């Protein structure tokens, strides 16, 4: 019985070791955040437009000016290889088959170059800055291997307090690898190569990365650049002012700050203020959640745990199945609300509850 | 202990096979819709008018200009024969004994002509359009057999995602029949009779039926015409503008779109805007639910599952009993709020919570 | 462990037959009303006034111009003799010992005259009109035996639909008696005495008793007259306009109409509009509930089930104990909010939640 | 698994006798107050400021003009010696090691002088007035032994109705001592020394202590003076007008009046009106609760049960551990919301829910 995302979560929980399941499903502190991320979608209900010809519907849409099958993307998640063998490639290939982008994490188990060599879909790279020099190395690496878009994740200045991991003394799987940091030499001694090595021997990232640092990254990267982890129209607007081509409103799936607002709470305001592409994630499970955000102005929605449940439960085929269900879900919803063309979605189809 | 509608649901659940019970009780996806349909009635409470002579009360009222015993109707539901033998006739006869209309579904188990020959009450016909030509055949059939009112159901452009059925692999009972589509020939070959046969071999309806298509239906039908499945004052008004004599605000009992608003949410607005008869269904179980809608301007309320629980539990007598309880319920409520004549109901008896 | 009203309810439930307990605790239909009656008190919280000398507090107050120990009364309840032997007298004597009025029901087990002969406290009489002539007989009977105040209950035009009784086929106890209707002759034949006898052979009251009928009652009774069962500032005001000296906002403890508003919802408005004594009941269990109503302008609060739990659990002593706890409760609350004199209570001590 | 305050409560409940645990955890009457104290923090969520350099954070802050490690204090609680041997000293020493003040209760198990002789941290004294003369004795005693700040608790004019204690017939432990009242002589006879002895033989305090009485206390004490137990901007302002250097908004951890508002409800208003230091307690358990109050203008937050769980569970080390977790918690939160310097907190980081 695999008819929705919840069905896959249930199967994933039966197949994954508890420690791994908790690493995936867990949130920060009391987990009021993940619950809120889900609950907030109930603040909106649909007001369908009847007697509209929906015999011919289209989910196709442009994201950052480029067309894709539907306004979805498989977002950046670390240690996918812990959920399923070659998880990164499984996810990437399922996304490509579906006609949507896949975003590779800086903490992926498969390197930037290898995935680019094994998958010819639209690949994006999510950047975490631990060491400026090292980050610059990954950015150029992604540029030269053909990644089309760069995503800077800014909501991990410090690691989230996820108590499930603390209780399980969660340790990154033994057979796993932080490939992107592989071969970053050593044995060298001097300012850097000593200041760099010590930065790599730390589970914390660059907590000083600021606006000036963003400009730096902006000149380094030539293609589309998005800033991820924003929770205010003000920051979204500032990013556009600094060179960003768009943003990704997100609270990291409730894994960083338990009492953070849901990005859905500032979506409309960010769309109205920035006037630029506003993507979003955190809490999406049903096709209706997705349609509600799109109707509020979101350019696209990134999937986090949703597609990971498919991966952990049934590998690549599992990811394919979740994407198939979600697309049909989105399609079905568009038909029932009377909006045949997804790009025609507006707040007019919603009712504030 | 059969003192209310819930008591009949309980009995129906004990007597029906789980698959059939789930077909009846089930809703779309998470079933937040059916729960909302019930919960929304709690947004209103009564402010009784004391010291009013209610020794002589009247539930009689005009619906579309024609008088009936009370502002209730047994709405259109498919496969009633799966709940109880000759369910369609049981429901029709109970409605007639009570003095209210019965609406026959396009997917009923007893044909349009047979029911008209076995029941002389006020019979209405609910139309689903799968094939324009076939629909025209049923419409004329209903006209010639004496049906007084036609109801166009517009909220099934696509089938609702009801997961209970998916889990039970629900298949329309073997002893059941889609009588109205009986004898629609075959063996014929050409444009239609090939385009028509393929349409009949599909569980999906005409998703292209639009406003122009409604005008078409308007000229075809001479008597009262209602459009069912509306969830906005705007669409209700548009229907009146296109020829409709009234509308039926409904979310199909939460069986089509889980996150749809409850029709109660747009009832007052639809009444104020259209200035025409506004009927409503979805979520009604208690006499108070009914009185609240009537007080907000509804012309009448259609019963869906309420009377079906009586049917599945105790057949025709069961339907009679539910209608008797509801009428006494409505009567009792009118007395306790100080409104002896049902047609005197106004929002003045309500308090927004 | 009898430290509050809930503790007495628990004991009463252990000592009373289920049928009797359900007759007492039960409410109409779904019992959302009784739950609401309790929940509504949470819409207000206290904002204590610190550094106020509360070493000398007073709960004494005038009700309808007459002083009593505290702003409480034991309200009218029928069949008290079913909860405890000579329940009516037990309640009356406990009220008198506490220094507050006791209201006798028209459906009490002890007659108007007998209680007046066995209790010398402030006795009030609650009138139910089944037969005008019979009612007039009881009114004059109460006048001549020394009852100080008459209370007309207007919210029982029809009997409430209490399903607990239906399930238990609740029948008024065999050893009980409707004393006030005793000796109303028979064997007589003519217009009345035949129209009167048939009215007595009916469990329903005079559903036609209206405003004109109230004027009738107003001229018949010389002392203080209150109208009970009101749920709107408009009706409260109309009663004052017709001669009433005050009103009692009430929904009959949620026993008549499940979806009725709580009288607390119109308390402030009734106080502001009528400018006359506004008493109230329904849902009061804690001293804080009482203080909140008093702070909103209520002249006094009538106890229903609260003191009945004491009666059913431990008879007269039980009633004494509940009143003692409530008084100390009220006293304690006044001290903690900084309002030493109960007559100084105002909305300034409250916070709307 | 001791990763947060709740983990310590759980351990404390396993180690303490039920009667003692109930004395600590219990609240007044229905305990809706303690639940509300917790729930109210959910009315605010965070709106982090991204791309801010938080590599260098500071929790240091001035409280009443004096710098301390972080805006926290271990508030006044009675009978700490019942939770752990020499509990008062354990708490005082843990507070000092952490760099924050400890407030000694008038009902502590260790005397004013002894703690001052065994701990050289910033010690504050919380005053309860039972006898003016006796109170004056303690005040001067605290002054001469080096206590820096005096705190007048005004919300115990009468003892709270805590039913857990009533059910357990809670009696102050046999090995415990009300040290501060030790050696207050006897055997003396005359006005006082007879009026004083009778006051000491009473579990109730001076319910007459008013504004004039506060002026009296103001002239008696030369250093910083705070008034604790306020629940309105009006009273907070009045205290400043009477000489107070600041206030402590508090509902005594829901132990005095179950329906009292949470001090969080009047925090912003008190800050805006008084323009003086506004401290607060009641319901704080997570670092986020603390940060929310600080962001609303609170000078500091006093811990009650939070650090008591550490004490009862693991003594002094337990208190150290709770303070360490809370500090890291506060630090982590500041980083995740983009506010490196705690004194830079403003309502701009919050979202009203
Ligand atoms: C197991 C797991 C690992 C994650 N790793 C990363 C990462 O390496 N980079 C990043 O930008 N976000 C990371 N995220 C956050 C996601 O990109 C996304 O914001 C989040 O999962 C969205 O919420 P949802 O899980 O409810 O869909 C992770 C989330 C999960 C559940
Ligand atoms: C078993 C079942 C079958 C239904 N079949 C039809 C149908 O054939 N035509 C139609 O217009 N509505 C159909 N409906 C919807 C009803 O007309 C009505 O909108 C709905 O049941 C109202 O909600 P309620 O069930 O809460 O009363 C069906 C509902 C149920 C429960
Ligand atoms: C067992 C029972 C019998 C009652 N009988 C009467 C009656 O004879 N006359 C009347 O005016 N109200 C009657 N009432 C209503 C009370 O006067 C009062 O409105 C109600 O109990 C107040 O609510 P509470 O029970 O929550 O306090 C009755 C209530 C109960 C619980
Ligand atoms: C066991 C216990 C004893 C207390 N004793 C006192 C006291 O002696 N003096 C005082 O001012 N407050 C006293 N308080 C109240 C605290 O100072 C503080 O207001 C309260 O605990 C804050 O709420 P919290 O427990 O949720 O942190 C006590 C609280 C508890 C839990």
């Amino acid at each position: 019985n695999l008819f929705n995302v919840e069905d896959y979560r249930k199967l994933a929980q039966k197949r994954l070791p508890k420690m791994v399941y908790d690493y995936l499903e867990g949130g920060a502190e009391d987990e009021y955040g993940v619950k809120h991320n889900r609950d907030v979608f109930q603040q909106w209900r649909f007001k369908p437009k009847r007697l509209v010809d929906v015999s011919r519907r289209s989910l196709q849409a442009e994201v950052l000016g480029k067309r894709q099958s539907m306004p979805l993307l498989i977002g950046p998640t670390a240690l996918n290889g812990a959920l399923w063998p070659k998880g990164d490639l499984a996810l990437a290939r399922a996304a490509t088959k579906a006609g949507i982008p896949f975003v590779l994490s800086t903490a992926s188990n498969m390197s930037i170059e290898d995935l680019a060599r094994q998958c010819d879909g639209d690949l994006w790279f999510q950047l975490y800055v631990i060491h400026r020099e090292i980050a610059q190395g990954m950015v150029l690496k992604a540029l030269h291997t053909g990644y089309t878009t760069l995503v800077l994740t800014t909501d991990v200045a410090v690691n989230g307090y996820r108590e499930r991991d603390l209780h399980n003394r969660f340790k990154i799987p033994p057979f796993l690898t932080l490939k992107n940091f592989e071969g970053i030499d050593l044995g060298k001694m001097d300012k850097a190569n000593l200041e760099m090595q010590a930065a790599l021997m730390s589970r914390q990232m660059d907590a000083s990365f600021n606006w000036e640092a963003l400009r730096w990254l902006r000149d380094l990267w030539p293609h589309k650049l998005l800033v991820k982890g924003l929770l205010s129209a003000e920051d979204a607007d500032r990013c556009i002012a600094e060179g960003a081509d768009g943003v990704i409103l997100s609270n990291h799936g409730g894994r960083q700050l338990d009492c953070a607002i849901s990005p859905m709470e500032v979506l409309a305001q960010s769309v109205a203020k920035t006037g630029k592409p506003v993507l979003i994630d955190s809490g999406f499970r049903r096709g209706s959640d997705i349609v509600k955000a799109l109707a509020l102005g979101a350019e696209a929605v990134l999937l986090g745990r949703a597609t990971l449940y498919g991966l952990a439960a049934r590998g690549e085929t599992g990811v394919d199945e979740v994407l198939t269900l979600l697309k049909a879900d989105i399609d079905r919803t568009l038909a029932q609300i009377g909006c045949p063309d997804i790009t025609s979605l507006s707040p007019d189809y919603l009712q504030n509850e």
